[PDB]
């Protein structure tokens, strides 16, 4: 009883004649990429055209089918899929006959249970499971907040979220990775939503009773009530800012004022054994302590909550002590748990959507994890070309006030000869009842394109923010509306925002681009026509209302023009990127656009976007997950990324003391001095070597003089970290170049560069940023050194000393305040160019080419205007560095490629370091071999 085969131009469909998946189609998309549909019908034509991919099944690629026994083989030159006719499951090999990914069963497909509006009849429940019993390791997934690099046998859930960002490319410690090609909520792993704390444990309370937990209330120190309870929940609201499940009446009003307190106290018994997942969702202070041990503390801002995550392991029968403390100042608060799945499933491969049509997913084969990236790059768009000041420093807050306020801070950046390219307008420059007009409070921004004009004149950009956000009073609003384009039931709702009394408001529908093209031509017509550089693309999520439930969330967006709210819970930002991006295109086609968004999905590359992770807190906690979060959105494909330097939000302690509103560092309280000005020189520190390097948030002000005085260790070493970015900007360009050329990743976790090292691959506390820097950031309140592992295999070179040290093992790095621990590998060659104040002054520079000796070296600069689209036509260069360890010898190349702007004869200069050095960083000042380069190979020998 095997399965018809049909021979298609792209692969073969499969018609099995049992189950409930009735046809499998495979169709070849390059040499190295397969999509795989497994369809519970006999109509593929059901399946909705896909928002991440946008390329077709491939034309040019030879592939051959051979079929024999209960067998079906595909193959390209790089990749081969063999199918069984039996149960239609399929298992990848590579070019050389090894199986890199195998189907376990053909998938299961169940009724839908998460989407709150009507179901089409069509749609299931997905599930596709792979592997069991592997090793491997597994990245990428995207952007998240629990400190996983390493997911194998962990959970993720890739919803989207002010702090999440879900990007469905999961990749491999062995030769490939896949794209899930579904809009829905995704889980990897546990296909389970995490469930109340009492559905799969027994609960007693301090009485030791069995029940629930203990949880008593307090105003003050002052005992207000105890009782017991099941399913202690307060996560959400139900509308405008009102509880789903308000709090006992005796303590109602403390809550209210930040006087209320809570505890919670009991024992936990699971009835199964093995590894359990916990998440502690909550703002305000959290700690959670197990077995008299503290396993969680947190605080996050109220109106922005999440889950904190932890796994252990546990024997049936076995209770253990559970305490926990909540001082929710008006946050929210829910505890959630998951048991061990079947001890078959302990170790697989495994992911879920909550709704779609057919199990829809991309193998992509690579030998490396840079050849993985670029299958992504392939099927969801190239990473396009970002303007080059987007690479310079980014000074951001919440808020100015003012065109005054903004050329003031600005003037301030450039009489303190500190080095920046780009200044940031957020939001409430409208009048206050016109949210979604985009006029200019003529108050405040009498004179937008004066105020432009003056940011450029000073040689910067300016990016300002906008929303998909109208209030119904405007014209804006009215003009979609009138096609249909508002999503209107949160009007229905009365959820009023948090401006002023609060307005009524609804955001827009970008699944459709006769939608999206009105978007653009409104502020096309209000914001472009004063010469803004570029568009700050907030609430994208989108969050429409702050803190309803995820179903509610669900519901709001129902109808948009693809169905519901589930089917396309993660989408959101890249058709309304991708309008912003078109209409840009349309506009000026020779100007490089630029977005900065907070959430994404597959393909928000192809839109000239970066991303950011949001609404991050003043938190050590936060900052170390900073680095999981970057890490995993660039093995996911998506490089061009960063986050708040100092976090969102500060705790009450540092917005406000006994001088009042805190504005500079100043009118602190003096014991809090001290941790403002650390962890914002840590994060500084950080904050230079990630993708884009930006400095955001609320009050305090975040401006390195508003963070601490001139002269100070702190205020030297920010501005030190800041010129440091622009010293190396030629190879940081370089890799600004790649991402778009060479299908690049900026920001990547040490499996990509060190993927035959299993220690390595587990690490969440260093990357590699580009190929040479291996960054450690110091992530502990008053730490002053911190472990570092060095991978195997190579050597590395301490960055500011030039001490060199041998890999395979783990030192403890020096890590006073105003250095974070650095190294560079053995054989990079790290190009740097003079100090600059911004990119501009900076092209057709003089270089220093500094060869870390030890082991042969290969780097490319690249070259070009750094603002237009001519680099798509080929107007760009690149300048061929190549270091022979054995002879000792620099080769510059030949020069490649021309453009417009491009000087001929280049001034480079030439050094070796091979241990100690006291010029290590001295980047001006260092003895080096000078060299009048004009596009003409030339060597330069190491000295004796
Ligand atoms: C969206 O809201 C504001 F506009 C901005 O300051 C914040 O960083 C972002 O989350
Ligand atoms: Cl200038
Ligand atoms: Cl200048
Ligand atoms: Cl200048
Ligand atoms: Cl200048
Ligand atoms: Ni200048």
């Amino acid at each position: 009883a095997l399965a018809q085969v049909e021979r298609t131009a792209e692969g073969v469909v499969l018609t099995l004649p049992e189950g409930t998946v009735k046809k499998l189609r495979l169709q070849v998309m390059g040499e190295r990429i397969i999509r795989v549909t497994a369809l519970p019908g006999t109509d593929f034509g059901i399946v909705p055209e896909s928002i991440q991919v946008v390329a077709k099944p491939a034309t040019n690629v030879p592939f051959s089918v051979d079929q024999a026994g209960e067998k079906l083989v595909l193959k390209t030159s790089q990749v081969s899929a063999e199918v069984s006719l039996l149960d239609g499951t399929v298992s990848f090999r590579d070019a050389k006959g090894n199986v890199l990914l195998q189907e376990e069963n053909r998938g299961t497909f169940s009724p839908v249970i998460h989407d709150p509006d009507p179901v089409d009849a069509d749609s299931y429940a997905l599930r596709q499971e792979f592997n069991r019993g592997s090793d491997e390791g597994f990245f990428g997934l995207g952007q998240h907040q629990n400190g996983q690099v390493n997911y194998a046998g962990e959970n993720v859930e890739l919803t989207t979220y002010n702090l999440v960002i879900s990007i469905p490319f999961l990749v491999s410690s062995r030769n490939y990775g896949l794209l899930w090609d579904n809009n829905s909520i995704t889980r990897f792993g546990d296909p389970r939503e995490a469930q109340p704390l009492n559905q799969s444990l027994k609960l007693y309370d301090a009485e030791g009773k069995e029940g629930g937990l203990t949880v008593r209330y307090f105003v003050g120190d002052e005992l207000k009530l105890t009782r017991v309870e099941a399913d202690f929940n307060h996560q959400f609201y139900k509308q405008g800012n009102e509880l789903e499940n308000p709090f006992p009446e005796e303590v109602a009003g403390a809550y209210k004022n930040n006087t209320l307190r809570i505890e919670l106290e009991g024992s936990i018994e699971a009835q199964a054994t093995g590894k359990h997942q916990f998440k502690m969702y909550n703002s305000g202070y959290a700690q959670l302590s197990l077995d008299g041990e503290v396993v969680l503390d947190r605080w996050r801002m109220n109106w922005n909550p999440w889950y904190h995550n932890f796994y252990r392991e546990l024997n049936a029968g076995d209770k253990h002590k559970l305490k926990v403390s909540w001082k929710p100042d008006g946050g929210f608060f829910h505890l959630r748990h998951l048991d061990p799945l079947p001890a078959n499933e302990q170790h697989e491969l495994s992911l879920a959507s909550e709704t779609g049509k057919a199990i829809d997913y991309y193998f992509v084969a690579g030998d490396t994890k840079d050849d993985i990236i670029s299958g992504y790059r392939q099927l969801t768009g190239k990473s396009v070309m970002l303007p080059k000041w987007a690479y310079g420093f980014w000074q951001s807050r919440e808020r100015y006030k003012s065109s005054d306020e903004i050329i003031q801070n600005l003037k301030e950046y450039r009489d303190r000869k500190i080095p920046i390219d780009n200044i940031v307008l957020d939001w409430s420059y409208w009048p206050e009842d016109a949210w979604g007009s985009h006029d200019f409070d003529k108050q405040f921004f009498p004179d937008p394109k004066a105020l432009v004009d003056k940011v450029h004149a000073m040689n910067a950009q300016i990016m300002i923010s906008v929303w998909p956000k109208f209030y119904p009073t405007t014209d804006n609003y009215k003009e979609l509306n009138a096609k249909g384009f508002m999503f209107n039931r949160n009007l229905d709702e009365k959820n009023l925002d948090w401006i002023g009394k609060g307005y009524l408001n609804a955001f827009y529908d970008p699944f459709s681009p006769e939608a999206t093209a009105i978007f653009w031509k409104q502020i096309r017509d209000k914001i472009n026509v004063h010469g803004f550089d570029a568009w700050w693309l907030d609430a994208v999520e989108p969050d429409i209302h702050s803190n309803l439930t995820f179903e509610k969330r669900k519901w709001l967006m129902t109808p948009n023009a693809r169905g519901n709210g589930a089917e396309i819970f993660n989408a959101y930002a890249v058709p309304h990127a991708e309008g912003v991006y078109q209409g840009e295109l349309a506009t000026d086609g020779d100007k490089r656009s630029f977005i900065l968004t907070r959430s994404g999905f597959g393909g928000i590359q192809r839109t000239g976007s970066a991303i950011w992770s949001g609404d991050i807190v003043s938190r050590w906690s936060d900052m170390k997950d900073q680095i999981a979060a970057g890490i995993g959105t660039n093995l996911a494909g998506v490089t061009n990324w960063t986050f708040d330097i100092g976090g969102f939000t500060p705790e009450d302690r540092f917005r406000h003391g006994k001088k009042g509103f805190v504005g500079s560092w100043t009118a602190l309280d003096a014991e809090q001095v001290d941790e403002w000005q650390e962890l914002n020189t840590r994060w500084y520190q950080f904050g230079a070597f990630v993708p884009l390097y930006r400095s955001h948030g609320q009050n305090p002000y975040r401006e390195i003089f508003n963070i601490a005085d001139e002269g100070t260790e702190v205020y030297n070493a920010m501005v030190w970290y800041t010129k440091l970015r622009y010293y190396l900007m030629p190879y940081i360009y370089t890799l600004g170049g790649d991402t778009y050329h060479k299908d690049g990743t900026i920001m990547r976790g040490l499996v990509m560069d060190f993927p035959n090292d299993r220690k390595a691959w587990d690490i969440n506390t260093q990357y590699m940023f580009g190929p040479a820097f291996l960054v450690n950031p110091v992530y502990e309140y008053k730490a002053r050194s911190r472990d570092v592992y060095l991978p195997a295999g190579s050597d590395w070179y301490n960055f500011y000393t030039g001490e060199k040290l041998a890999g395979g093992q783990t030192i403890t790095a020096d890590a006073p305040l105003a250095r974070v621990p650095l190294f560079v590998k053995a054989g990079a060659i790290v190009p740097t160019g003079p100090l600059i104040q911004h990119v501009d002054e900076g092209l057709n520079s003089p270089l220093l080419i500094t060869v870390y000796t030890g082991a042969n070296g290969s780097f490319d600069i690249y070259e070009d205007d750094g603002r237009s689209l001519k680099y798509q036509q080929g107007e760009w260069s690149r300048i061929p560095l190549s270091y022979d360890d054995v002879t000792g010898t620099l080769i510059i190349g030949d020069r490649v490629g021309s453009f417009t702007g491009m000087a001929d004869e280049r001034n480079i200069r030439v050094r070796f370091i091979a241990g100690p050095t006291a010029d290590a960083t001295n980047f001006d000042k260092a003895a080096a071999e000078a060299v009048t380069y004009t596009g003409k190979s030339v060597s330069i020998k190491r000295p004796r």
